[PDB]
């Protein structure tokens, strides 16, 4: 394709390094609330520290909602056999 909008870009295998600019974009994939995404470009959440967060701390730090920490923690580990 030459010229135009073309070319999907997209997070790699592993989240840890990934930057703090990358991450706003990390969530895109899942497509999450435009507060929740600033919400961790403003605390310096970066890809190393996405991996470091956990479910409890994203329910007592963060205390995002119960679907939001649901959902940033299937990116975290990346495993899902349900398979919604």
């Amino acid at each position: 394709g030459s010229s135009g909008s073309s070319g999907p870009w997209q997070p790699p295998a592993d989240l840890s390094g990934l930057s703090i600019e990358e991450v706003s974009k990390s969530l895109r994939f899942i497509g999450l609330s435009e507060d929740v995404i600033s919400f961790f470009v403003t605390e310096k959440i970066d890809g190393n520290l996405l991996v470091q967060l956990t479910e409890e701390i994203l329910s007592e730090d963060f205390k995002l909602s119960k679907l939001q920490v649901k959902k940033i923690m299937q990116f975290i580990n990346g495993s899902g056999p349900s398979s919604g």
